[PDB]
């Protein structure tokens, strides 16, 4: 059965609830990004409207094969009626093709649900400057003071600068990322930009990759692994073993790997600076963890939310013990108390 922050108020709309089979009432349901945990349950024998991204709605046709009739993409940034509620889709700064939706109901209440988020500055200049929003429904994955992390921007140019020293040094040294889901894609882009390689990967991620929308998507990947010298492996091969493996089979091409693990936060941020990070190594293999978020960092979070002022907070995220609810409610009622609202 689905739970109440899965569902709108006053609509027939659900948002990122799909494995609860049919929903008693649900005459649209929303997907917020390709993410499994929010697609969970889609499949090609799916029946109900699904209402959601052009980028999305290529991955449900290509990737689950979601049958046509059924995909409802909606632009960005535009006043839209569905089903005679008029609805906004905006970038959510997560993965390629994530939204927040804004709907505005037909008794005068306005409502945002930010799906998974980065918050950003930008954003307070988005459609959101030009009115009232009396409920938030919230991705709160790092509300609580210790998650700090850097900028993305930060993160990249560590990670280039690291990539085109090691393989200036040695020229016969691999590069190698780890990939599990759509987003992040700028830490392997980036990397064999600078390297001037394509991106070599399996069938599998090159078929996800052409339902993004990249531009000039052609002239950046590749299947042909021998052409390649940044490789995509899944983020499980990311390990000593793993890694051995794989030069195996390069046939002598290579004789060193530098890999990156891009994760979330890790405790390693509450004492190092990203300048700081060092890798793990054994022999002539070194990994790399870098904190890539597509989340908001707490303060991010904190200055989006004192920003704009909702009346009421629902959590989507860390909402199944009552320590963190407790703890997510004591920030929400600091930040209205020091910003006045
Ligand atoms: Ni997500």
């Amino acid at each position: 059965t689905c739970p109440f922050y899965k569902k709108i108020p006053g609509t027939g709309f659900t948002v990122d609830a799909f494995q609860y089979g049919v929903v008693e009432g649900c005459t649209a349901y929303f997907l917020t990004h390709f993410h499994s945990d929010h697609y969970a349950g889609l499949s090609k024998h799916f029946t109900f409207p699904v209402y959601c991204s052009e980028i999305t709605g290529n991955l449900l046709k290509n990737k689950l094969h979601v049958q046509e009739q059924y995909i409802h993409p909606l632009p960005l940034d535009t006043e839209c009626i569905v089903n005679g509620v008029k609805v906004v889709l905006l970038d959510a700064n997560h993965c390629p093709g994530a939204v927040m939706i804004l709907f505005y109901l037909p008794n005068g209440t306005v409502i945002l649900h930010t799906g998974d988020f980065r918050a950003d500055p930008s954003m307070e200049r988005s459609l959101l400057a030009d009115q009232k929003v009396h409920m938030l429904y919230l991705d709160t994955t790092y509300c609580s003071p210790e998650y700090t992390f850097p900028s993305q921007q930060e993160v990249i140019r560590f990670a280039i600068n690291t990539a085109f020293e090691a393989v200036t040094l040695n020229p016969h040294a691999l590069v190698v990322c780890g990939t599990y889901s759509i987003g992040k894609e700028k830490v392997f882009l980036a990397i064999a930009d600078v390297l001037g390689s394509k991106v070599g990967m399996s069938q599998e991620k090159y078929k996800t990759l052409q339902c993004l929308n990249i531009p000039e998507i052609n002239s950046l990947i590749t299947t042909d692994m021998c052409s390649s010298l940044v490789h995509l492996l899944p983020m499980m091969q990311i390990n000593f073993k793993g890694l051995q493996s794989h030069l195996k089979k390069c046939g002598g091409k290579y004789n060193q790997i530098l890999a990156f693990r891009p994760t979330g936060w890790t405790h390693s941020n509450k004492f190092t600076r990203i300048a700081d990070v060092i890798p793990q190594t054994k022999g002539n293999i070194s990994i790399y963890g870098i904190p890539y978020s597509e989340h908001s960092s707490y303060l991010e979070m904190k200055r989006f939310v004192q920003w704009l002022k909702p009346q009421k907070i629902i959590p989507t995220v860390n909402v199944g013990t009552w320590k963190s609810r407790s703890t997510m409610e004591k920030y929400f009622r600091e930040w209205k108390l020091e910003a006045g609202y």
